């Protein structure tokens, strides 16, 4: 007996696929509003990471990665509002225009938050179930075909970004920097 979930899963089971209120204020306060584009390649990517997430797993576990692609979509809304939030609060400015129609900061800040329910193997990676497959680092990376030097820079603001972020889950991006810095130089 007694829950095994932890937090932010437990957040993110409850949240929801569409961008906050709050988040679709931000995307209407943008010089040229990012929603469109913002939706089209969460949809977009969902596609190829559904055809790969089965390719690497096999046979029909169509609803595993399903479930998976919108856990990382939901900790991407999540974690982009709260970046927004903590920069409004720096900056003193409301209009975000230039850095929510950058592709590679959407990329990247995306395949973290999949890289980190990807690692968390929600269910659990084990020798039989569906997904028992391991799909953490540089799996993402390649599904979503990003740099490994971009997915790094947006570690550690990521990291401030999600306070839920488990001390396994920490270390975890923090070895997925580790490795990336080691495959520079």
């Amino acid at each position: 007996v007694m829950n095994t979930i932890q937090q932010l899963m437990m957040i993110l089971n409850s949240a929801s696929d569409q961008p906050s209120e709050n988040l679709i204020s931000y995307f209407n306060n943008c010089t040229v509003n990012p929603k469109e584009s913002i939706l089209k390649r969460v949809k977009d990517i969902g596609y190829i990471f559904k055809e790969k997430f089965a390719k690497a797993v096999g046979q029909g576990c169509v609803e595993i990665g399903s479930q998976r692609y919108k856990l990382g979509v939901r900790l991407y809304y999540r974690v982009m509002e709260s970046m927004l939030k903590s920069e409004e609060e720096r900056l003193s400015i409301q209009n975000f225009s230039k850095l929510l129609n950058d592709n590679i900061f959407h990329m990247s800040l995306l395949a973290c938050a999949l890289e980190v329910v990807m690692a968390t193997y929600s269910r659990s990676t084990s020798q039989n179930l569906d997904s028992g497959t391991d799909l953490s680092f540089p799996w993402i990376l390649n599904v979503l075909n990003l740099k490994a030097f971009d997915f790094y820079k947006v570690i550690e603001s990521f990291i401030k970004a999600e306070g839920n972020l488990t001390r396994e889950m920490i270390k975890h991006l923090e070895r997925c920097e580790h490795r990336i810095m080691e495959s520079l130089a």
